[PDB]
């Protein structure tokens, strides 16, 4: 399988990489959070733009990005606007969404952008080519906050993400039973063993799916999310505890 | 489901209980190991009698048990002679095996005894009635050090163990692939959700199955084994790391 080297970090090799989400309401909050996160240990920083209230102005969004970039100029930065249909904080037009993403790619402020699969094939394809031309990596995603589809269906989505040029497919699902957690781990393993030719990120959310956030090295998930102060999705545990379990499982 | 309360410990409720194995070649070794183990934190102590080289004498075996009992009079004590066909250190006659077990039960020195399922139905049934009449609990076991049978076959064995009166069925299997580890977790969940009416202990051995020793609370295994100095079976990790992962997963 291929790996993705962002800055000095190699994704898809070794212990799963830890990603934390920064969530600020405005530039002052973003600024305060970026300075607080400097005292935490993680590998990739994801800025959840949907939590930013001034998304209406491209200049405000780019300015908040520059503030983050200045506080942690070494940390790979993932630019993520999570739409409300997929568990995010806000709803915006596809065109505004694409504009924010192309502008982030253009500015040279971010290392990766998150592009939702169901945005539309033609638009995602176009944005992917744009990201790559600017040397930016694409984490293509899909989230189901209500249930866990079959392993076969999840495997089909991850393969479609690869076909559309995603550098790192990502899928999050909501378990309704412990059985659903096993289905997610199974889909991850089949993906890693037979179809994946690049790093993949998967997770089962909520308390029941917590194990999927820890067993990444065993079943095939190249990165996992932990919480610094507050969680960006249900199930995330503190980064320090997440880091401890990963090392224990890695040196076992 | 029913729980098993050994001393002050409730098995089948809460965080999975940690069991460590004491392995001494002779009375002096057993004595040295028992005093060393006092500085470790675990819930149940399992004495692996098959590692004891003076098993020919019932008096020696009972004397080694009294030494352990005196060093840790509060810790639930599991008496286990593991035959070589199931990964143990020695081979003995069924009659000698039953004699050691009945003598251990008689002495009032142990809280639980391990009885292998494939010893013979009539003998296990008789030894089970004997253990119970003396208020001793039976951990009925089966181990496959070469492969992982189907989930349905594993579920069959665990149910047979319950039918023969086992207080705590236990099954250990060897994974040949990561898929085998998933089969073990699946069998554990099916068992806990549909058939189990008492605590069950399961595990997938080796490095690949390590996750099954950590995810007990999620899938249904009431106890897990950790190593103090040396492992009594492949895959066991240090008790302190095992204890850390269990608490993290428990408070998640
Ligand atoms: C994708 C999924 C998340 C999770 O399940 O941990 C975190 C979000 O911030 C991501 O964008
Ligand atoms: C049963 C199984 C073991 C394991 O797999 O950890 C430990 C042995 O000591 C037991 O008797």
């Amino acid at each position: 399988m291929k790996t993705v080297t962002v800055k000095n970090l190699i994704i898809g090799e070794g212990m799963p990489k830890i990603i934390v989400s920064l969530m600020g309401r405005d530039i002052n909050s973003v600024k305060a959070e970026a300075l607080a996160y400097r005292e935490a240990t993680f590998d990739i920083l994801e800025w959840r733009v949907d939590h930013f209230m001034d998304i209406a102005s491209t200049q405000s969004v780019l300015t908040a990005a520059r503030v983050i970039r200045d506080a942690m100029p070494d940390i790979p930065l993932l630019f993520t606007f999570r739409s409300a249909k997929e568990g995010g904080e806000q709803t915006i037009t596809t065109q505004h969404y694409l504009t924010l993403n192309r502008a982030a790619i253009d500015s040279g402020l971010v290392d990766m952008i998150d592009l939702e699969l169901f945005t539309g094939d033609a638009d995602v394809k176009a944005t992917v080519d744009y990201a790559h031309a600017h040397n930016v990596y694409v984490v293509m995603s899909n989230h189901d906050f209500h249930q866990t589809p079959s392993a076969e269906e999840m495997v089909s989505r991850l393969r479609k993400m690869q076909a559309l040029g995603a550098d790192i497919p990502k899928i999050a699902v909501m378990p309704q039973s412990k059985h659903d957690v096993l289905t997610l781990l199974t889909a991850t393993l089949e993906m890693q063993q037979h179809y994946a030719d690049r790093p993949v990120i998967t997770m089962s959310m909520a308390k029941e799916g917590v194990i999927s956030r820890l067993a990444g090295e065993v079943f095939g998930s190249a990165a996992t999310f932990g919480a610094v102060k507050q969680a960006s999705a249900p199930g995330q545990i503190a980064v320090n505890d997440l880091r401890s379990v990963l090392m224990i499982l890695h040196n076992a």
